[PDB]
């Protein structure tokens, strides 16, 4: 599923995102647009060492979840990665949470500190009443 803009930005609000770990709803929107343009079945493969991004997020197959082809993973989230796929986004999000529990915080996601990080990131979020 392709969410539109302001859709994706009362769903992540419901779903508890605004704030989560000082995480503001508008840096989830900006992550989520860079990552994959608002895309659920978005997938990247990474050949140059066997992994995958999976889903709105781009979560990683070594670390996130398991897709059973990516050597020394992990599976932290304890999802299988078709579960980053599904257009209902709630495991997704469940994930994003556990990543951002981990020190780096947002700044897990490179995209994140290239696109994001101390910009005007309000347009992410604007007219959407959220």
């Amino acid at each position: 599923k392709v969410f539109e803009r302001c859709e994706l930005a009362r769903t992540l609000k419901r779903l508890g995102m605004d704030g989560y770990r000082g995480i503001s709803l508008a840096n989830w929107m900006c992550l989520a647009k860079w990552e994959s343009g608002y895309n659920t079945r978005a997938t990247n493969y990474n050949a140059g060492d066997r992994s995958t991004d999976y889903g709105i997020f781009q979560l990683n197959s070594r670390y996130w979840c398991n897709d059973g082809k990516t050597p020394g993973a992990v599976n932290a989230c304890h999802l299988s990665c078709s579960a980053l796929l599904q257009d209902n986004i709630a495991d997704a999000v469940a994930c994003a949470k556990r990543v951002v529990r981990d020190p780096q915080g947002i700044r897990a996601w490179v995209a994140w500190r290239n696109r994001c990080q101390n910009r005007d990131v309000r347009q992410y979020v604007q007219g959407c009443g959220v």
